[PDB]
């Protein structure tokens, strides 16, 4: 009954209501209508980092990378998923890549990516 896309808006309406599991369910119905859409991938992925589901979240960061290799999203997102697992070499990698990728693109997010490269370099450096 619902389309993809409609499921998709469901869980970007769910996600910022902080229904997490919910927003994530609905990305995967989405995913079954229609399992060739990165952004399916790397929304349910931010979903799965807020459940503390580092694992799952990961693997659909690779899903969305495998059919949009130029997502600032999937990077950065896998970027944040990594920092909290401590692979910080990881982390700082993708997070320099969604940079990289968000200025290709033209598109402006602020100081958010430059801001995410300290903190994570400085939970490195304290780490070592
Ligand atoms: O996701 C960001 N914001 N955001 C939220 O917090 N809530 C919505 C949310 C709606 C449904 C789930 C997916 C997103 C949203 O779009 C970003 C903020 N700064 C970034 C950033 F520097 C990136 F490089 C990037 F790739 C980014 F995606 C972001």
């Amino acid at each position: 009954s619902p389309s993809a896309q409609e499921l998709k808006e469901q869980g970007n309406r769910l996600f910022v209501g902080r229904k997490y599991p919910e927003a994530a369910a609905c990305y995967g119905r989405a995913i079954t209508r229609n399992p060739l859409v990165a952004v399916y991938y790397t929304n349910r992925a931010l979903c799965y980092l807020k459940m503390q589901q580092h694992e799952q979240a990961l693997a659909d960061c690779r899903r969305a990378l495998e059919l949009d290799g130029q997502s600032v999203k999937a990077h950065f997102f896998l970027g944040q998923c990594q920092l909290e697992m401590e692979s910080y070499d990881e982390a700082i990698a993708n997070l320099q890549r969604a940079y990289s990728l968000a200025k290709e693109q033209r598109l402006n997010f602020g100081d958010d990516i430059p801001s995410a490269l300290r903190i994570a370099k400085k939970k490195r450096w304290n780490s070592i």
